[PDB]
């Protein structure tokens, strides 16, 4: 279906043998929100800030320490290699808000 809110990732990344990747999302809300991430093989995230990090259906899942569901709220983390991450998906209450 249509994204439900097309501007909420704002993405910074610096790419120095491994990848920053700094995370901010403009929510308009405070949600729990969950953040779906698609690496290439032989990749893993090294470092997280301001999030909790799992692993569903092969992608890494970033959710939010309990002060930061929004309505800005920002994390980073590292994944090694060079631009290891192929895509980002948003999702707040079972539904996809925004695509990276």
């Amino acid at each position: 279906g249509d994204l439900v809110k097309p501007d909420a990732f704002s993405v910074k990344i610096q790419d120095w043998g491994s990848t920053e990747y700094d995370v901010t999302l403009n929510l308009g809300g405070t949600y729990d929100w969950v953040v779906k991430v698609k690496l290439k093989d032989g990749s893993a995230v090294s470092s997280v800030w301001s999030a909790n990090k799992a692993e569903e259906g092969g992608y890494v899942v970033f959710t939010p320490v309990s002060w930061n569901k929004g309505p800005t709220a920002t994390f980073g983390f590292i994944a090694t290699g060079s631009e290891p991450v192929e895509a980002m998906y948003l999702y707040v209450n079972d539904q996809l808000w925004d695509v990276w």
